[PDB]
């Protein structure tokens, strides 16, 4: 039963290459695991990957004795921005341990407690731009989010207010950030990075890094300006002392482990409630029992953080979109050693290996037959999922610092959004799902029609 691995079509010195030349790579993935099975190899010039797509190969992978996080191609040229910040270091360098040891503890339940005011700050914010919107008008799902998210990570983690919705275009940061990224999605697919022929590329990449890096130092600027404004995350980076040593982090990774924090904190969560939301408005029993538990538990003009620990069916949503359409779609991992995976696939020591989470979430062994349904039902036992099957936080020591963040605010934000209107799908929008590293749906539109309740000064 040791068996040979499958592969797409090479094409020469491409390799595999040319199958994922698209806008859109995650998804092409995808239809060739539906192909393939569980596991396929794939090349492109000097660098292999093998990508899973079933629960009973990716629990093996997760196996942290066995593999380790690796550093994809893409997470390799995002540390020209974000350097050895905590999401693009290897586990083996200084500062990812140091690092995560200092930072754990703002991610604890005393801090998320913390964040919490803020957080409805913004989700206030949210609700008011809608209440205030002319009967012809619309709303713009993604780029709401996105403002609410940015704005979310930015006031909760540093105390510095993007003011997202006072404006009518995305923030200079966004713009310089989704064109940074949009340039590492580039690279990927370019055969010859080095061809002289992409000059203003290279250039457009440098003016976007020093852009990202302009905001980074206004906010130590604007914390140099007082101290006692506030106790947060930024706070931790400046003051806090890794266990282990007794050291600090040194200014350098500061600046990487701010803008790790600005572009990891917003944009996947962003995803998430553009997805919940489709979701809903798809379909009517999500949707109305969605508004039967906001309206029953959030009963206080604003919610308090107990109240959205309560809205256990909006908990429910929220996994099933992710299970759907994790918005971090891929984690990379590498043999720590020699080692044979499912008793079929003899991997060498550092072979590389890429989990295809939106495959593992459709793997019918373990969750059934109506995979591509959008039952949030379907977790009404969280117990009954088993090791490996659910992951949209990745894996282990490595897995996402910012999950409860994460989910707390993308809780309490649907919550307020089902509390105060009723939404139209009034254009009967189809899916169509924007890649930048993370996904999110493309030309969301709805109306929103306001139960018109009072909300809170
Ligand atoms: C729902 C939204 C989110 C999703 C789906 C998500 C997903 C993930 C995934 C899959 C990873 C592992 C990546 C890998 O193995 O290469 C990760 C890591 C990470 N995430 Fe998130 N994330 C989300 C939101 C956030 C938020 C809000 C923050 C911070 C406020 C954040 C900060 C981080 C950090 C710092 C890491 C690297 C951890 C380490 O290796 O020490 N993420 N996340």
């Amino acid at each position: 039963t040791i068996k040979e691995m499958p592969q797409p079509k090479t094409f020469g010195e491409l390799k595999n290459l040319p199958l994922l030349n698209t806008d859109k790579p995650v998804q092409a993935l995808m239809k060739i695991a539906d192909e393939l099975g569980e596991i396929f190899k794939f090349e492109a010039p000097g660098r292999v990957t093998r990508y899973l797509s079933s629960q009973r190969l990716i629990k093996e992978a997760c196996d942290e004795s066995r593999f380790d996080k690796n550093l994809s191609q893409a997470l390799k040229f995002a540390r020209d921005f974000a350097g050895d910040g905590l999401v693009t270091s290897w586990t083996h360098e200084k500062n990812w341990k140091k690092a995560h040891n200092i930072l754990l503890p703002s991610f604890s339940q005393q801090a998320m407690k913390g964040y919490h005011a803020m957080m409805v700050d913004i989700a206030v914010q949210l609700v008011q731009k809608w209440e205030r919107l002319n009967a012809d008008e619309h709303i713009e799902v993604s780029e709401d989010m996105t403002r609410l998210t940015l704005d979310t990570i930015g006031l909760c983690g540093f105390n510095y207010r993007f003011n997202s919705f006072y404006r009518d275009q995305p923030h200079p940061f966004i713009i310089s950030m989704v064109r940074a990224l949009d340039e590492v999605m580039n690279k990927l697919q370019r055969a010859n990075p080095d061809d002289p022929a992409y000059d203003e590329n290279k250039r457009q990449f440098q003016e976007d890094i020093k852009v990202m890096n302009d905001l980074v130092d206004k906010i130590i600027a604007d914390r140099k300006a007082r101290g006692e404004q506030s106790d947060d995350l930024l706070t931790q980076m400046l003051n806090g002392k890794d266990p282990e040593t007794g050291e600090p982090l040194d200014d350098g990774n500061i600046r990487y482990q701010i803008i790790t924090f600005l572009i990891a904190g917003h944009e996947a969560t962003s995803g998430l409630l553009s997805f919940a939301l489709y979701f809903l408005v798809k379909n009517p029993h999500v949707l109305q029992k969605v508004a039967e538990e906001a309206a029953r538990v959030l009963v206080d003009p604003v919610p308090s953080y107990k109240q959205v620990k309560q809205l256990k069916y909006v908990g429910m949503v929220l996994n099933e979109a992710l299970r759907l359409w994790p918005t971090a779609p891929a984690f990379s991992l590498y043999a720590k050693e020699d080692t044979v995976l499912g008793g079929e696939y003899p991997l060498e020591k550092g072979d590389e290996v890429m989990v295809l989470i939106p495959q593992l979430h459709r793997d019918k062994t373990v969750w059934g037959d109506d995979v591509e349904e959008f039952r949030p039902e379907r977790f009404e036992n969280p117990s009954a999922i088993p090791q490996h099957a659910f992951k949209p936080f990745g894996n282990g020591q490595r897995a996402c610092i910012g999950q409860q963040f994460a989910l707390h605010e993308a809780t309490l934000v649907l919550g307020m959004m089902l509390k105060h209107f009723d939404f139209e799908d009034h254009t009967n929008y189809e899916l169509d799902i924007k890649e930048t590293l993370t996904l999110k749906p493309k030309g969301f539109v709805v109306k929103a029609k306001s139960k018109k309740i009072p909300l809170g000064g």
